[PDB]
């Protein structure tokens, strides 16, 4: 299987390695040089446009920062590749987005999923990202030995846009319980709890979640969260604050009530303007900008 | 070892509670102002007394299951110059981290020992003897109690001095209260966006967004067979205890001048939700987001 890998950036570049690693034959484009040659340097052929990259693949994977960007490259790219090619998209774009990506990708005649990655760089490095697909499930066969030397999970979530939708109701949650266990751990703090004494109970009883069993904003309960590491990602407030914009998007696009969601993108928004860097727990240190 | 033991509340909570210190061949001497609660009680082997301070008189332990911080208040100033001195009082009612320390410093300028120890489990967890006890006050009165709270208990954790049970509980019941909140939200924009509700349950259980709101309290029919959305929101966990516990935390922030951006906004949405559906569970706020 011969796959075009666009867009080789942070998560792109450790990708493709895994799959050179698993036997596949890689054509790659990056605008950044640094990028491709990075890319080039552990088995990537890379190419000056992304139409000579997807000449001969079999697959295109994407991985691209925005749905804008990633619609022009499907115009720019789709004339120039073969017939029956399977397009997965794995950038994280609005539901509105991918379901147009598709549309133009299938009536060229290729095959498409949606198939956006939670883990970020090191789940990337490591194989072990999860995949949250959109499209058919015989188009999820064909492409499930491409994304398993890639992943530690691959879930079909629905139809083309499914995978996308999937992850933004996810992470809109997320944010909602990380800011909510921040609250917790204040209120506590001047109650005159002990953080170790919430932390039991609230990980032996209903309000238990990743925040604060894996993510815990205070340093001590959880000896390897970003707390006891000055907040080094993790999952920055950068890429939170992008992933809740996108749950904006999708809000006002279905004219949905968020009451929770929305009032967590307003926060974690405002706390990227000053700490985008840190991880998305840091926010407990900024709840007193609230009053 | 064998204990006699008052208890002041015999409702929903205090009669199965009672019965199962009955079972556990406790002497039980109850008093509540209701005669139906009282009944109830006696058919299970309580032995009902005419007034408070005469259920009290001859009591090694004091158990409380009482509605309100200020029904609490009212019952250990008619009841301590009554009871003898260095009797173990328990408060297992749910009530302000404020009103708890009043009580307790009350309980100890009379002589006798105290702890807070509020549940959770609700009525099928004291049938069941498998509620939670979270618990405040001294590690050594705690060890002095541990045989009367076992029979009624399947967790017992210590949580600090005297208000931290009410604390514990408080804060676990508000974070819970968000993520109520926040799983509604999120299953009604995945209906929006054509995601399935099976496959929504089945990403954020498996991903970092899992919690028991989800998992347990899937807010609709289908994904979990036994959740109360299956079962016209049947309590469950009732709006209307939901809307107590988050004025409780509304107490607990106005105290501390603590700030609970997320945790206020759940409060506003339950009272307003409260008004007219108290009967409900509180995972049927669901409704208050869809047309
Ligand atoms: C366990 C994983 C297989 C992919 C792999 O080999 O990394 C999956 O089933 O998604
Ligand atoms: C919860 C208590 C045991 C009592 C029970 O099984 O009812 C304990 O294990 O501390």
């Amino acid at each position: 299987t011969t796959i075009a890998f666009l867009g080789l950036g942070n998560m792109g570049a450790p990708m493709s390695a895994n799959l050179v690693g698993a036997g596949h034959v890689v054509r790659g484009f990056d605008p950044a040089p640094t990028a491709a040659s990075g890319a080039a340097a552990h088995g990537v052929a890379v190419f000056r446009s992304a139409p000579e990259a997807v000449a001969e693949a079999d697959v295109v994977i994407t991985m691209l920062p925005t749905g804008e960007v990633v619609r022009r490259c499907y115009t720019d790219v789709l004339a120039a590749a073969r017939p029956a090619t399977l397009f997965i998209d794995s950038s994280t774009i609005s539901v509105t987005d991918a379901r147009e990506v598709h549309a133009l990708a299938e009536s060229h005649g290729m095959l498409q999923l949606d198939a956006p990655v939670s883990g970020g760089v090191k789940g990337a490095a490591a194989a072990t990202l999860a995949f949250m697909v959109g499209g058919d499930e015989s188009t999820l066969r064909r492409a499930r030995p491409v994304l398993e030397p890639m992943a530690g999970k691959i879930i079909h979530c629905g139809a083309a846009g499914a995978g996308q939708a999937a992850k933004v109701c996810n992470n809109m949650v997320l944010a909602v319980q990380q800011i909510a266990i921040a609250e917790a751990f204040v209120l506590a703090e001047k109650l005159g709890l002990s953080a170790q004494s919430l932390f039991d109970v609230i990980t032996g009883a209903t309000g238990n979640c990743w925040a604060v069993h894996t993510n815990c904003p205070v340093p001590g309960p959880v000896p390897t969260s970003p707390a006891n590491n000055d907040f080094k990602p993790g999952f920055s407030t950068a890429l939170m604050n992008k992933d809740l914009g996108l749950a904006m998007d999708a809000v006002a696009a279905t004219g949905a009530t968020a009451p929770l969601g929305s009032h967590a993108a307003d926060i974690y928004a405002k706390f990227a303007a000053d700490h985008a860097d840190l991880d998305f727990s840091a926010v407990i240190h900024t709840l007193r900008a609230r009053a």
